[PDB]
């Protein structure tokens, strides 16, 4: 049961941080392990493996840490790192985190990953905002009876709060592929043709976790690489690590600024 | 085994009507349950439940009975909800109710649903005809050595006698997900591009299974509402239950019609 | 584990062989089982199901044996036969038979395989050049760090070889389906629209595989009839291997030629 699985989780971290709810939640995906530090001083830090339910992140980037951090007015749930289908969990696992934070009165989800840039203007190192996705994984992790409406599914108002903090931001469509091998250039033009602007292997379920329990959801998305074939270059997880923290920066500053507006 | 279970469940229906073999078989889709009254009159009705290998059908307005009801010179098994993929059950189950049905005697099956529609002329409360299926599951009812060509799955000469009926009935590409979570506008501008005019979450399996077993199929999806994204306003379930209410009378009364045509 | 289980697989072939060490392996799909004697005499024969880790291929057409045969200055291993995604085993089985080959010494791999034809200009009894392809089964072969880079997935340098055996090759992409049952009508269109040139039941998890564990790919699909709803006429297995029966001389003559500029 994914609903006490949740409470019971949501307990600990009431128990463990002294906060009995919290506002925010954000989730930290591969190489936004950096930026956690410029989102605020946390008041408790500890690792998700404590929290019921919660499989241990295991890719490298990320941290597999839970922190309360107070961002403006509200107290946020950092959750650095994430678990990934590819990993093998069922899709109660890879959502939990999501509805643990709601759980603990979390009702905007702020999802951060990386991603394969596929639009011509997307740039290496650039964030941009998920205006929605394109789940190409056959999967939900809903079950029976759980008829979730998708529209807005990544809140129009969030986003223009984003872009309040920083005009600049670009916005594009997120294709969730199961994973854990990277794309063929030919699935790239495939994705293209299917109108996918950035390609990942999570968020899509999380988002659609989040709507079914009430949730708003923001989704970033930080391109660490042109799509395969673009370039031609090989891609490596080490480089999208790499890629990602040369926007630590603007990342970190970024997701403060942002939720301080929620 | 399949067959055998299949074979079991045909002899209970057979004892239960007190009829040996029946002719055509029905399935009631979400938003049909109350156009079963225009059928006709049913000598018989059991629950499905009682029924060897028929799991239970749980999705609200799927009532999980079986009716035999004489329509014209046909014998017409009539399955008044059915199971769906996003239930968690493996696909034999899922499709073992057609199979039953074939094991019974019907060499039709006229599967009935609720759709969203994605091209432009559909309105809500539209019936259309299920011209070829896109199944987007990534999976199949079927295992090795079973090598069915799906060409025609969808009986062409049943077309015809559908629009001998009613002339002014349209045609449409079926496009069948896992669900239950409802399409992002992304993915219906996506399923557009795919060639779809309708989206779902069933039959495409089930049309399958009848295909492999040797039964025609007449498929006829009822537009409960436009594709997300397309007018922006939410769906729920309890409005595709609403709009199929409202066409509920005159879908029975096609069936009929259509029906005694075979 | 699985490459345990490979190593373990490759030390009693280098036993029951003789032979220490291959350098090439290469697997006979549908209707090519009798390219094989083309392909040289062979020092050892033995049943692909004595060998550790082995799902033992049940398809019509798969002689499920392993073939040890000089060609040129290279040992090959001839995989005669393989088993499917359709037949419900582990994608761990499906790609065991190449990681077992790569174990073995193999760093080349020549995947082959029947396709129904999607481009105009392909014809019956063709064969075709993988150039790449399209993973539609929203699976992998691989778990959790395994970030593998699919660029040149399917090696130029090896078509270009190819080339220089038969300088009048097509090359093409090949979309992996899961299947058994064939396509519809509609479906082909959608994969047209994405890009596909060929369409099967298998390679992309094998060629994934090949390529996370480092060796080099050359595909070959043999057009053994066209896309449902090119010709409207019938589809079957026993269609299809007589298909590639009828070009077996060619291909066999083909695959020896090739392997021998290896
Ligand atoms: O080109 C890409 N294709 C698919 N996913 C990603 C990502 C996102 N994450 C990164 C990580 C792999 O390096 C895995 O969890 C997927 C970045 N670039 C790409
Ligand atoms: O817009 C739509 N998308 C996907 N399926 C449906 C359906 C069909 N049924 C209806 C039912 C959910 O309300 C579930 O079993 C799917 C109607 N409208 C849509
Ligand atoms: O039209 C086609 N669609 C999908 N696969 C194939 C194949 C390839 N193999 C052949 C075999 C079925 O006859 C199964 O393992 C798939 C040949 N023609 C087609």
């Amino acid at each position: 049961d994914p609903d006490e699985l949740a409470r019971r989780a949501a307990q600990v971290i009431a128990d463990r941080t002294g906060i009995g709810e919290h506002d925010v939640a954000v989730v930290l995906g591969s190489g936004w392990l950096p930026a956690v530090a410029a989102l605020g001083s946390p008041t408790t830090v500890l690792p998700q493996a404590e929290l019921p339910g919660f499989v241990p992140p295991t890719a490298a980037g990320h941290a597999g840490e839970l922190l309360s951090v107070p961002i403006g007015a509200h107290r946020v749930l950092v959750l650095a790192g994430r678990i990934h289908a590819y990993e093998g969990h069922d899709l109660r696992y890879v959502v939990h985190p999501v509805r643990a934070a709601r759980a603990a009165g979390a009702q905007i989800m702020v999802l951060t990953n990386a991603a394969g840039g596929l639009r011509a203007d997307l740039q290496v190192g650039q964030p941009v905002l998920i205006s929605d996705h394109l789940n190409l994984t056959a999967r939900s992790p809903l079950v029976g009876g759980e008829f979730v409406d998708l529209t807005d599914a990544y809140s129009p108002r969030l986003r223009e709060l984003a872009r309040q903090s920083d005009p600049q931001l670009a916005e594009g469509v997120y294709a969730g592929l199961p994973g854990p091998h990277y794309e063929t250039p030919a699935e790239i033009r495939m994705l293209q043709t299917l109108g996918a602007d950035l390609v990942g292997m999570s968020t899509v379920h999380e988002t659609i976790a989040a709507r079914a329990a009430g949730a708003e959801v923001l989704g970033v998305s930080l391109v660490t690489n042109l799509a395969a074939g673009i370039t031609g270059e090989p891609l490596s997880h080490a480089e999208v690590l790499a890629a990602g923290a040369a926007s630590a920066t603007r990342m970190g500053a970024l997701l403060a600024d942002v939720i301080a507006r929620f």
